[PDB]
């Protein structure tokens, strides 16, 4: 049985969140698009091994759109880690395993470095460290231009699984549609320079497990692989590209549970 | 003015080879397909910056097909390094900068480790260290079935640039056609276990520059990036996939000259 509800935190944000299961806490942090329905079937699968799985739309996105502007403009890993700690405080989640891709990847690493007593272990996927002009440039476009371009980039290029991406269904793509412009304006200029992965030696020894997409072109996250290896941090592959929890939910969920079990 | 000629080495191989320019020696070793026409426009570009550029079809391939069977069956980095040393002996090339992709990548690092006095510096691209069963399994297919499959894999998937691949023209594709089966039967089962990168500390400090394709899916040469980083070896990207000297000849040739200049 899945809890679907809202909860507020004193930084002005009213989070849509979901939660299933009983056990050690595992938290699934969304990617830049902030849409936690992406995790839907994995939440059930992780929870069915023995875990409490919690997830939530991110601030200004989808059903957590009721939030102040500092919360989705000039976004940084450190700001997002703060937000996620706040919703963990509110849900009384004291010690959490965390997953995150993209801006969520930067969030979970910032979580791990910033709040080490809170984080049992952190799985980051495809941590954006480099400014990409094709993304940054969309921000100056009109909202509806942005949705069209980005919806298409996800559908045809980088879902890692187009049928799975389509099958999320119309409600989700209608929420995504509204999120594309707030993401485009809030994330790509300021998320990469905030990458909390320039201090190699802070990563060393930490309980951190890094993945990249198997089918993702090598240039996108080449740098993650270099950085992990310099720092001794476990690094490997999941199938797909940026959304393995959409395209390969079974392999995704198995990986989250195995990795969490490694750290109980 | 380009020398196009043959020369014979005492291991039974008659090499087709080409050579242009005057300067320090730079040697372009083909990938598994053994076809040196792939380097055509680069040979002129590299040479025009004050190098003597040499290249050749590989044994049992294209115009270097007159060779004994040991030279293109159960092929290995160490065997290939031997073969190229032999043709460098014959052409009286005493010190050489070397490039190689794929089996050529393995060859040039075996060269570097095995004949250090001979190798000024080695650029290796996409060094195959893993057995792939989809490749190994083509070997039992009918020659002509292997050509069709493999011609099509290069054209549609892994060229890194279809137009450029097509533009090489009919003569080269007709030589490739014959090479695909010799390659499939000779290389994929035995080239990877011969990977001369299991001794990390032999690589350390050597004058080696490693690249992978930018557009190449991350899983194919993930392991190169890990291995280079562990060994302090310089590692970066070129555009395209397995054949940057076909798809991006300009950036290929610039990279070979810049990198060679770093080592005079
Ligand atoms: C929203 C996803 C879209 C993936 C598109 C994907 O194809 C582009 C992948 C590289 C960029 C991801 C990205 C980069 C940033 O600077 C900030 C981010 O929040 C992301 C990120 O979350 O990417
Ligand atoms: C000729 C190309 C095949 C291109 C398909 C290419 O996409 C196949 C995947 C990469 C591996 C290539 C490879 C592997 C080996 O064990 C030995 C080899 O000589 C190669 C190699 O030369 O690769």
């Amino acid at each position: 049985m899945r809890t679907r509800s809202t909860i507020s935190t004193p930084n002005g944000i009213t989070w849509y969140y979901e939660q299933e299961g009983t056990g050690p806490d595992v938290v699934l942090v969304p990617d830049g698009l902030g849409e936690c329905q992406m995790f839907d079937s994995s939440v059930s699968q992780i929870a069915a091994q023995g875990f409490r799985v919690t997830t939530f739309d991110m601030p200004g996105m989808s059903r957590s759109a009721k939030a102040p502007p500092e919360t989705y403009t000039e976004v940084t890993a450190q700001k997002l880690a703060s937000y996620v700690i706040s919703v963990l405080d509110a849900l009384d989640i004291k010690h959490a395993t965390v997953w995150g891709c993209a801006s969520g990847a930067s969030t979970v690493v910032a979580l791990l470095l910033g709040y080490p007593d809170r984080i049992r272990n952190a799985m980051c996927h495809e941590l954006p460290t480099k400014l990409l002009d094709h993304l940054s440039n969309t921000a100056v476009l009109e909202d509806e231009e942005i949705s069209k371009i980005l919806a298409n980039v996800m559908l045809n290029d980088v879902s890692g699984g187009s049928e799975a991406w389509q099958a999320m269904g119309d409600e989700v793509h209608a929420r995504l549609h509204k999120n594309y412009p707030v993401w485009a304006r809030g994330y790509p200029r300021t998320i990469p320079p905030s990458a909390p992965v320039k201090d190699l030696e802070a990563l060393r020894g930490k309980p951190l497990d890094w993945t990249v997409g198997a089918a993702t072109p090598t240039e996108s996250f080449f740098d993650n692989i270099v950085t992990a290896t310099k720092a001794g941090v476990n690094i490997g592959l999941l199938p797909g590209m940026h959304f393995p929890y959409v395209s390969h939910p079974d392999v995704f969920a198995k990986y989250v549970v195995e990795t969490t079990q490694k750290h109980l």
